């Protein structure tokens, strides 16, 4: 109808049901109008600003906020929020002593962030030497999504001021210097950043001056959930507004984990095939990462579903989701990144997940050299078993830091394994892994996967 | 009505008896409305904020305030308050000489609180040092309840400069050195903070520029009392508003002490019993203290009171209450948490608080390890007793570092005893604990709690 | 008709199709009003700033903006965009030590840029050594395009100031001339410019204090195409804007390589040749370059198109363009600077890209003298060849500083070849070229353009 309850110029019907823009003005969605390229929008009608963001769910549906924005903030349940963290290029020391570093910021979100002025900590072992904030100097003056400060082939900006105006870092005694010289680094952290967003005041010209980032993080990250996702080189950050659990009053629509993925992500859906960039974002092709409150919160919901899948349980408010692609990855139908063939493997096969599945009839063993490998690091190999006798089961021995000789029971249908190692020295003993079965199994979706060192 | 004598958008009537906030408006309660999750708020009809805090009671109601508030300060009998402190994590002193702290802020209140500017003392035994406030280094952009700057995984922030720009703590002579390396140690206490709380102005955005917290401090704490809980690890403290004695224009709300806990920590009742996270915060299973003001107005109030209950006595302004959850806690029902087991213990009684008692027939001593004890502590022994009999005399003997040897003649019905003692030294004796009885007692709700060291 | 949807005074209607300025009103597009000198605008009727610039549609076509802003510029898919760079004219070192720089900025955009505070970076080898932002006495009040400051006949502007009032650029340690003494120098690059940007007020006075270029650069970056034309001597570089590929509310208009680059540059079109300032900088007459993906975007877009041009290709969003004029082009129509003539060559020809060609039958053989030409410097020969045989193979051999001997095989057609080498050193010897064919062939439009050192 014509009621507005929020007066953000979208009626309440239309917010509770589909909606999209057409000509600057919100229309009822139609299914025919997904073949034009138009999105269905959903947003609360009690609230303006659903994601929490200082954009209202008018300007975010319509775009007439900031162009820089990714258009994945367009949706009014995805929140602009740039992320920005500092990373540190190169340190330089010499005489007490003085320290100086070259640095360079990075952003991770949906949102240009300008004015950046990021605080940073130094410290050594536990004891923070000094917390700095950056000066004059060290100010960038844009910050756009998935960009650099300073851009990529311009040298990292440097650091040497503790204090305003001029100052110059030093450590307070020669204990430092002396710890430094057994053998002890210095990191860096980023404690908070400061910056501003854009809006268009009634002269038309867009302002940065007096709206401030800080006056919504408490607010983004208290009503809303994060999900991260690395493919290797690159990381993405977003937050999806989720609603309250007791309170009747809200009004914030429900999404499933997978949708909200959709969502935040821009991933192409091709029927049930999830892609990002032609990078597989499946359930069954990336890891999955939960804390524990997250972990026991799916778990409890995954017994009262019937297709027991991740990407099928509700969104809700305050999960953390971490989304590893996995650096090699074989499924037997189009990706094999395995430098060296698998052993004893028949392709010809019907009860695969997707196309076709592996019959593996004896042992499967695979000699992965470590050029392609990251040396002082912990990795999962992953994969998928099928065993309709349940009379069989499967060991394995990984070759690793320590030798690794493991036992599974294969179910009737398909179930996941995963199995964690750590590889230590670049040049140290080869990775071997083996696995043996008693019968004939079905093999799909074999990753390995790299995780914190 | 339709009568708003303050013009909070609520009318009088509606204030004075129950109301709720519907689709953003205000209606008259329902007892079928709890059944929905709906809640019953009171407020004020002459005052539009009744708390105090810079929310009127509408806003606190219908939730149109900053979304990192708790939903307990939506209640607008409960004041949204910030209680932050600054946590001293490492000294570090060297060479007149120089100091140096890394230190943490902490929030324990239920609302945000932005741009936090601390101002410590550095006392070492007595005399103060240096009175130090926060640097543009040293400043955190926001801070949520039950969360700190920086937070969890990053070290805390240094704190080395004493004035404005750059300077330099530094001791005043060789005497703070002298007294240093003689055994004596530094604390750090904070004298007050400043920040800003958020509003949203004509144009929808967020400002915390002009809103200072220090506006409403001295207010809030003036017509309100303070409750604070302790679970051994985390701490939450409230404010809950009560309404004046002697003022016949003081249109506040009256509510009891259970009621004003229920209200300000949102504890699940269910029918009698109240939880606070799973863990029970009823009468019967914490330790309650006060100060002497409240202790004598509860005294004075409980005898003209049949049922004779703490949670049952009326709310009242200025007062101070701290509840403090057992660490060690038995009933015999579904609890027991002490590594030990009691002797001579008979669970087949109906006699109980709750379920069942415990029938003593001799004596009970447990033997208590200080592996899960910490040392140097204050602790607190309390118990429920009962005997019908009236006629039988029970002697304790505590281990400590004096050893306590105490009578009790218990009453009719259940009673409460609480012995306190002290243990110093961890390599020291053992703590044994020892009560013995002429007959048949009834023991239920065994407790033991620490206290200041 | 009289809709308007963004309210830019400019109609829908009229905005879809072409409009021009008349008597400051916009009026329909008439092919009689090009004999007049008018030009046909384009531009999104959702939009009231299609380019992303601070100027609307209606400022930039009627020319009610900065009169110092480039007629270029007053097309409403051309944005007005400052592209200022730093040029260090000269390195002073002085005692540790000191260290001065006398530089000069340049402008080379389309608008002028107010209040010029630029921030550069001092890098010896990698590290980099300080990075400053421009102080008071180095603050350029105005910065024309094409034009420098200080301007022709001013010597550069002094840079010797670290932080802000009074301080003194100085090196770390004595390890930063222990290298300089080694055969290290130092480079200066620029990491951003703050600058402002002219506005006509309420009373008509132009302002320009609060009017900031940093809060349009993220957006005019996103939303438009990069083009750059170098001379050998200026260079100019271009945003040209885009439409959005899936967005289906996007409605900026969809044009050419070839006019973009008419749009951008105010090429005067002689039928099909077009010249920029009496230099042609026609498709066949300049040398193109790409990034990976608009060479990618440009190669699967041209097999889909009949003609078979690049400048026939639709501009999209995300391209960045290079246009590098010939250093040294003959066509044997119109212009011939090379310093030697060419050996048999034969001008009796009607069948060349534009008049005739050049009937070679044989070898040619050129002898190009180093006093034209610059030492360590990449250099690119390029041609367009004909052989209606398709028998003939030719080969050729280039001196430079690797002997390159390669072999071509003609099409039917004209065809363009490209081949890429290097000279070092000014006293080495002498350049020569050579290609022999078997029969007879036709040669057009050769160049030599000068690369990356
Ligand atoms: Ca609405
Ligand atoms: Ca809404
Ligand atoms: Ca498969
Ligand atoms: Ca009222
Ligand atoms: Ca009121
Ligand atoms: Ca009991
Ligand atoms: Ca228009
Ligand atoms: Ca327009
Ligand atoms: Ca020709």
């Amino acid at each position: 109808e014509d009621l507005d309850t929020d007066n953000d110029n979208i009626p309440d019907a239309y917010e509770k049901n589909g909606y999209t823009i057409k000509d600057s003005i919100a229309v009822k969605w139609n299914d025919s109008f997904a073949e034009q390229g138009y999105k269905k929008y959903v947003s609360s009608y009690l609230e303006s600003n659903t994601a929490g963001d200082p954009y209202t769910d008018y300007q975010k549906a319509s775009g007439s906020i900031d162009k820089a924005i990714k258009l994945e903030a367009r949706d009014p349940l995805v929140a602009a929020y740039p992320v920005v963290g500092v990373g540190m290029e190169n340190l330089i020391i010499s005489t007490s002593a003085y320290i100086n570093a070259n640095v360079r910021y990075y952003n991770t979100g949906t949102a240009p962030m300008y004015k950046v002025t990021p605080t940073t900590n130094l410290v050594l072992d536990g004891e923070t030497l000094a917390t700095i904030k950056a000066q004059d100097n060290q100010i960038g003056n844009n910050l756009s999504p998935n960009e650099t400060y300073p851009k990529k082939g311009l040298s990292p900006l440097a650091l040497n001021t503790m204090d305003q105006f001029n100052a110059r870092l030093i450590p307070i005694n020669y204990d430092q210097l002396k710890k430094l010289d057994s053998g002890k680094q210095i990191k860096l952290e980023t404690t908070q950043v400061s910056g501003n967003y854009g809006t268009k005041n009634s002269q038309g010209q867009i302002i940065t001056e007096g709206n401030s980032w800080s006056n919504y993080i408490s607010q983004i990250d208290s009503v809303s959930a994060s999900i991260i996702l690395d493919t290797g080189s690159q990381t993405f950050e977003r937050r999806v507004a989720a609603k309250e659990q007791g309170n009747p009053e809200d009004k914030t629509p429900e999404i499933t984990i997978g949708e909200a993925i959709k969502k935040a992500f821009s991933a192409t859906k091709n029927g049930e095939l999830l892609y990002f960039n032609g990078i597989p974002i499946d359930e069954s092709c990336v890891e999955l990462i939960f804390d524990d409150n997250t972990s026991e919160i799916i778990k409890e919901q995954l017994k009262y579903l019937d297709d027991k899948k991740i990407y099928n349980v509700k969104l809700e408010r305050g999960m953390n989701i971490l989304i590893k692609v996995p650096s090699y990855f074989t499924n037997f139908d189009e990706y094999n990144n395995f430098p060296a063939s698998w052993s004893n493997i028949d392709t010809k096969n019907q009860d695969g997940l997707q196309s076709v599945a592996n019959k593996l009839s004896g042992e499967t063993k695979i000699i992965i050299p470590m050029s392609k490998l990251k040396p002082y690091k912990r990795y999962v190999f992953s994969g998928y078993s099928k065993d309709p006798s349940t009379s069989n089961s499967i060991t394995v021995n990984i070759k690793s830091k320590e030798q690794k000789t493991d036992y599974l029971v294969p179910e009737k249908d398909y179930t996941k394994f995963s199995y964690e190692f750590e590889t230590t020295g670049k040049d140290s003993s080869d990775i071997e892994i083996t696995l043996t079965s008693s019968g004939v199994i079905f093999l799909d979706n074999l990753s390995i996967t790299e995780l914190n060192s």
